[PDB]
């Protein structure tokens, strides 16, 4: 009927969660304040600190002038979804009857028109916050994690990593604590119709994933022209060290591992709890939870990403507090071990929310038809979704780490010139999609069996569950690649960039693994928001075998393409842009190569903004405009196969890409460390070997930090935002065909 | 109701626009046996002849080793096919009643084992004879293009199309005459049961595109790992011309040509052609035309292709004997032109073919009904699909010309080195595939909606109605990359080789337009064959949002990865393989730097023979292996998921893949032929401008060369054999559900 944990209880334990995490956060934040520098050895930490300074002013001012575009077209697209939203009743006060029950009575359309435009600007300013708050925490943490290198290794370890965690936390619990306050708020309008309070609801993931878009594409496109410029010139060109001072890219480069691999991913990844929440609350409120007003069941989603954060906090303490690192080959598995130790932990933890938290017996909305399931089953949808992501990140670890030979391969490749590193690396990608497609089917299979849409989406919450420890392992990544830059620039001691380029390697594979988890999740919400899509927009059925139905399959499976190509390119003329740049200053300004003078910063900072504040606008108007235009243009079934095609395309050049880019930094990072013959073999730095790695290494740079990782993002968000504007689409779209 | 043209018409008709072009074929040859040569300048001749011959010794006993191989595999092939459908009925030898029309009595399903049995040994063993005849027109026509290259560009021309036109008018006609023959000789078993008939027929198919996967991946590993390693060592390392008769590695280079991009091709081609008819065929045989024994109309697709032979000829007449070429920036739009004249005249042929050849109105089979469609409309579905190719032929070459901006700006990109020249060539890749699938997707639209599955198919074939054209501009591509190879080896003047060099540019796009044509048609022709495998199984409704389909679906989206993977590794290891052998032939043969010794072929030869034998199996065991474990073990609804997945997501990798190596190979051409201002300034011939583009082009290689075109044939060969095979996964497949 009802169940163990009463709705008061619940009502409780999310919010206490919630600032548990925060608090979590907080004291991971006090602790790293412990390691102390300012601007006003010795001389070494003013260095650290005013090259600090340097990183954190330009990540903050990319960031305001970034999030300025992005929440004016943020207030434009909320009209529109006011606007287009409310015309489907013909903007009447009046209200009508349930769209899932014809036969109560339900809350205007035109009121959720409101409440949707307020979920999405909630979702919008929490994923702005979630960026901006990963950029603060990374830009504090760079510095003080170099200064701890100065001890090993290990010390240096620990503040990188408690400091992702103060992101991993923060971004947790705060999109957490925002969406159970905007539940609570909805609810009071609402009343008895949670059908119409979680349609509302869904805004909130349509907002966090719009605003994603731009932050992944936009720091994608500043931190990568950069990258690509900076070590071109310096490495290729000049025979000077990664990261080095005279080089005028540098800071721009520092700088964009702050506002990309930080902020832009840090939206993406807040972007995919909120769909997976909405998605799942959207199923669950006209299935029996939302029918018969249980409000424990009804926030099963919350709860587990509630006892998510309790695990999560457990499991940092075993890489913080309980084990030390002391030899560098102790860095990959101490990160693994993280995951593995959280989904071991959430396997308790859901099993006991789901004994908890559901009857045992309830029915699950399914195509018109409510279904008989069991929290048994329920238990085996979040879990094969936590499973399914331990996997990923272990098939993504050997395809990325240069512990093992398939990158150990692409770094031998070398011998034979760049062609042969590119052709190996390439191969590389497009060999580890294979399992984990597999897994992804697996976990599509089970979850859909068991309890259709919601199934599918609590799998994809699932996979997401341990998402503070995610992003803790993620966050850890470019705070470390930070921290080896300011060694290099503060002229440090040889040995510490050695002990920041481990961490870093390391942060490689890490950074593959989040996007695999992205990519992995993204599959799975974008799958049950196309389920809910397909009811909320009366289409009887999506037959693969129709016109309409099969244009759509074939032209969405063509628009992950289509966006790689807009932000290849980007990528590729702003960094030819900051090659002629860095030559320009190497080779016109006397003392500069002699370190005499100092290099203009500013120059290769404003190519970066100028080509991404620019060129972000045609990607996220594609993604944005696509639902739109094929929804009222063609209708909803062509939006379906749109909806099917991006998906299933999407993710194989999503994931080839990320681990292609991944493969080809750490096989560039084993050469640069030598630690075994065969990578001293191929060094040492300067060799021919290793320059054809840099040429790799900087191919990669779009394929893993713009266009792949930000695919996931095309695929979740055209998925959210045609359930979000499905009324509309089913009563005024499909023109074309109206017409002729 | 009959058509005008009266059946014993037809039946004429066919052979002899067969032979027609049989003769035209032979008549071409015979003008192209006027360029004398012989091994018994004098010494210019004699040196050509030698390495004629050396290059035509090493293409026949490749392919005899590969068609070994390829024969085996197909007398395997064929055993099982007639188990697995003699096994259907437990190989009774009863009549049973015809599916189509429960009073009549059909042909014992046995005798369609048996028949499908034949007709896929037909069908391979055109495909075999297809390829070899193609490398025997070309490493005859080779030599005798870089002789009159001595007259001139216009001559070399001249000559390199008479030859591809060889190639165009042999295939396209023997391909058309075996299948007549095969339907003549079929129908006296069938009689009446003309069903029985064309579902034997389709063996055809699926023999030629079976042959075909291997020929292509075979020949196409074999031609890169030459290639990569020729010109890695020669021009990056050891800074001398590509093609210089000191490399080891370029008589394999130069086989390569006619084993891959003739051999291999041709019998691609081939499948092509024979799935599309074969899938027409089908449709019809259990439409109106097939229900009431119309002769004509049933075989109205290959009036069309007999038609479309008659309009070649016309159309090579245009650029063989009409105009005349005597500038180098003519010979592109001379290709261009064969396109747009071959088109327009098969506007006006295929009009007339659907006036005389059609009754006005009939009826087609549509997933169990009989839908009314009028002769005018199936005009139109053929019309389409020829329209269609001719825009893919023109924004194919707009991204693979150096005459234009995205080749020239790729070009421009090696300025800032070999990275930006790869981050540049793969955008425009991803960037090319938009129009195209636009194309592709109108053209399924149209012909969907007015015919279905029948109107799909012959849209396939109108966009292959100019075939034996299509064949020759792209043949003449091979012959002229020859042409040049045998120039420098031969030693000729400098002037020799600048009139190959232009002529081979333009072959590189219309290569590229070639793959743009099998692309296209093999998703049509699949769209055709998988709607047809739907009905054949029994399927009532692929319905997208099941979890048989869904599973289906995103696996078949990952196997074009997985496919090119396996392709990109074998070049790669192979390439790596041979840039070790030629340095050390470099670095240990004395005098071989100095020309005063002879380099060891032979031994390039065997690493690329070794690597390809060897690798092209398990690509080739993916694609043929994938319908029958997908069938058996998931089943028929599984099974349409891989159908429609393949299809949509491999198309966008095909064309990227493609473009992007053609791309490469022109940007090079561009900085090799310096024939303007920006050109000159990225030269010359060993600036690291140019060898940039080289690291481009010959990453591009396995690209463009191996797995890319190979793909288009993964989508059609699952899409034949998952038909073939249909009746037997509907009654014995599916285990894994049946077990559970
Ligand atoms: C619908 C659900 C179906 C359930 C069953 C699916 C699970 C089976 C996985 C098959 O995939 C394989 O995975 C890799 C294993 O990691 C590859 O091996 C490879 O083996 C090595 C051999 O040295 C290396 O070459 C590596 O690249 C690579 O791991 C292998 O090619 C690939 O096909
Ligand atoms: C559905 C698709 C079909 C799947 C069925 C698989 C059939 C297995 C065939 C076994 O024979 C193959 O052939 C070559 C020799 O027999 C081997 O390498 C070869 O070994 C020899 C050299 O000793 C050759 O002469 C070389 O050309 C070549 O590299 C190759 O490894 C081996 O696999
Ligand atoms: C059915 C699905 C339909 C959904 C419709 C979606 C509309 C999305 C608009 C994308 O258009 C892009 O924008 C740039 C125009 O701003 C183009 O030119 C160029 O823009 C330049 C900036 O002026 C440069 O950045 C580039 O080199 C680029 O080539 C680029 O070609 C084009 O693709
Ligand atoms: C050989 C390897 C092929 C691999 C395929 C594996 C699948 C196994 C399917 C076997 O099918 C059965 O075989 C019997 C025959 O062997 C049939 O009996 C039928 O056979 C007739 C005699 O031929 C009659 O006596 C009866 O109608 C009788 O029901 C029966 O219908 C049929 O379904
Ligand atoms: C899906 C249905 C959509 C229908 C759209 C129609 C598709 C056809 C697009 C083909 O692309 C065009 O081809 C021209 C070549 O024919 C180029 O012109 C070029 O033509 C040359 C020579 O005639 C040059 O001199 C010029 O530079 C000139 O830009 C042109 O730029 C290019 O974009
Ligand atoms: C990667 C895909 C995994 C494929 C694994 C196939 C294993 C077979 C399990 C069979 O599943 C059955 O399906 C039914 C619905 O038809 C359920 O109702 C039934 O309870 C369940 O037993
Ligand atoms: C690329 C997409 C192009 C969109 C163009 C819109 C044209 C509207 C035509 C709609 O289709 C119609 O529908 C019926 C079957 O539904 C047919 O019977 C009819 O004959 C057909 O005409
Ligand atoms: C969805 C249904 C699918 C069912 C059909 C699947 C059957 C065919 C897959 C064949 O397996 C492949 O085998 C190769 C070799 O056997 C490769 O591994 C290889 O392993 C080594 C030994 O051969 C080397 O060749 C390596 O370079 C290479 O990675 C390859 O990756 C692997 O995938
Ligand atoms: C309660 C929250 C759960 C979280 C705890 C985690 C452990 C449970 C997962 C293991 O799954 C099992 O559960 C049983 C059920 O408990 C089984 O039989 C079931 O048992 C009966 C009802 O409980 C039957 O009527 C059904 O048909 C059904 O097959 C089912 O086969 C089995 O694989
Ligand atoms: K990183
Ligand atoms: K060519
Ligand atoms: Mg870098
Ligand atoms: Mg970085
Ligand atoms: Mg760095
Ligand atoms: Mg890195
Ligand atoms: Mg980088
Ligand atoms: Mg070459
Ligand atoms: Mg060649
Ligand atoms: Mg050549
Ligand atoms: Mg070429
Ligand atoms: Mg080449």
């Amino acid at each position: 009927g009802a169940a163990i944990l009463p709705d008061l209880g619940t009502e409780i334990l999310i919010p206490v969660c919630a600032v548990i995490g925060i608090a979590f956060a907080l004291f991971q934040w006090l602790l790293v304040s412990k390691v102390k520098l300012s601007a006003v050895d010795h001389n070494v930490v003013v260095k650290c600190a005013e090259i600090q300074n340097a990183i954190s002013e330009g990540a903050t001012s990319f960031l305001f002038t970034e999030y300025k575009y992005v929440g004016i077209f943020m207030v434009a697209f909320a009209i529109l979804i006011f606007l287009f939203l409310g015309s489907v009743e013909g903007f009447s006060t009046s209200p009508q009857a349930c769209s899932y029950d014809k036969t109560k009575t339900c809350k205007p359309a035109l009121a959720t028109a409101i409440f949707s435009t307020v979920s999405f600007l909630l979702g919008g300013v929490t994923s702005l916050v979630s960026g901006f708050l990963g950029m603060k925490i990374a830009t504090y943490a760079n510095a003080r994690t170099t200064l701890e290198a100065r001890k090993g290794v290990g010390k240096a370890f620990i503040t990188a990593f408690r400091s992702g965690a103060v992101m991993g936390f923060l971004l947790a619990a705060n999109g957490l604590l925002v969406l159970y306050i905007a539940i609570n708020l909805f609810k009071i309008y609402y009343g008895d119709d949670w059908g119409g309070l979680f349609e509302a609801i869904t805004g909130y993931g349509l907002g966090g994933s719009s605003m994603a878009l731009f932050g992944r594409v936009g720091g994608g496109i500043y931190t990568k022209a950069a990258d690509v410029g900076a070590d071109l010139v310096g490495k290729v060109e000049r025979n000077i060290p990664e990261d080095d001072p005279r080089n005028p890219a540098v800071i721009a480069d520092n700088v964009g591992d702050n506002v990309g691999d930080i902020a832009g991913m840090g939206s993406d990844l807040f972007g995919s709890y909120a769909e997976s929440s909405c998605a799942a609350l959207v199923v669950a409120s006209i299935s029996s939870f939302g029918l018969n007003h249980e409000l424990t069941a009804m926030l099963y989603p919350l709860i587990v990403s509630s006892v998510g954060i309790l695990v999560c906090l457990l499991t940092t303490l075993f890489a913080t507090d309980f084990f030390e690192i002391k030899a560098v080959k102790e860095i990959e598995p101490a990160l693994k071990k993280q995951l593995v130790i959280s989904t071991v932990l959430m396997t308790i933890g859901v099993a006991v929310v789901s004994f908890v938290a559901l009857p045992t017996s309830f029915t699950i909305f399914n195509f018109g038809v409510q279904k008989d399931v069991k929290s048994w089953q329920l238990f085996l949808c979040v879990a094969v979704g936590l499973w399914a992501g331990l996997i990923i990140g272990f098939v993504t670890e050997y395809y990325t780490s240069n512990a093992y030979s398939p990158v150990q391969d692409v770094a031998d490749s070398c011998r034979t010139g760049a062609a042969t590193n590119v052709i190996f690396g390439l191969a590389l990608g497009y060999k580890s999609v294979i399992i984990p497609i597999f897994a992804i089917a697996i976990s599509i299979f089970v979850s859909f069996t068991f309890a259709a849409m919601y199934g599918i989406a609590v799998a994809a919450l699932g996979m997401l569950s341990t998402i503070a420890t995610g992003l803790a392992i993620d966050a850890y990544g470019p705070i470390s690649d930070n921290a080896g830059g300011i060694a290099e620039m503060a002229g440090m001691s040889h040995r510490i960039r050695e002990r920041t380029d481990a961490l870093d390697a390391a942060g490689n594979t890490t950074a593959a693994i989040g996007k695999g988890f992205a990519i992995g999740s993204a599959a799975l919400v974008s799958l049950a928001l196309f389920g809910a899509f397909v009811s909320r927009a009366s289409i009887t059925t999506v037959d693969v075998l129709t016109p309409k139905v099969f244009i759509g399959l074939i032209v969405g499976a063509m628009l992950p393409y289509w966006f790689s190509a807009m932000t290849m390119k980007s990528v590729g003329s702003a960094a030819l842009k900051m090659v002629e740049e860095v030559r320009r200053q190497f080779n016109t300004i006397p003392g500069l190569m002699e370190g005499t003078a100092k290099p203009d910063y500013a120059t290769c900072v404003k190519i970066s903004t100028d080509a991404s504040i620019k060129e972000m606008i045609p990607p996220g108007a594609l993604v944005m405009l696509t639902p739109l235009v094929v929804g009222i243009l063609f209708g909803v079934e062509t939006l379906s196969g749109v909806l099917a095609g991006s998906l299933v395309s999407g993710v194989q050049i999503a994931i080839s890409a990320s681990n292609t880019g991944g493969a080809w930094d750490n096989a560039k990072k084993y050469i640069e460390a030598g630690a075994s013959e065969h990578a001293r073999s191929l060094g040492p730095k300067g060799s021919d070997c290793h320059k054809a790695a840099v040429i790799g290494d900087t191919i990669g740079d779009p394929l893993k930090d713009t266009s792949g990782p930000s695919l996931n993002i095309l695929i979740k968000l055209m998925a959210v935002e045609s359930l979000v504007f499905a009324p509309f689409f089913a009563t005024h779209g499909g023109l074309l065909f109206k017409i002729f």
